[PDB]
């Protein structure tokens, strides 16, 4: 089974197809001027960080959301 992982970077979404039960290969990390990339999360707010080393592709399409933190 192959599903789509959508990568959403502040609403810009890129779709990649991934075989269920395999590890997902992370994209090159996004960048945002004045901000720091904090990782890919299962929700834009209130989810958890996907760990591409430990995590396995689900048997469904899903979206990973880039989270950024302002530089301080
Ligand atoms: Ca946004
Ligand atoms: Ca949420």
């Amino acid at each position: 089974m192959v599903y789509t992982v959508s990568y959403d970077v502040d609403g810009t979404v890129i779709k990649t197809k991934v075989e269920a039960g395999t590890r997902i290969t992370a994209p090159k990390p996004p960048t945002k001027q004045g901000y720091v990339f904090k990782g890919w999360y299962t929700e834009k707010n209130g989810g958890h960080e996907w760990n591409f080393n430990t995590d396995y592709m689900s048997g469904n399409d899903f979206t990973l959301y880039a989270v950024f933190k302002a530089e301080t």
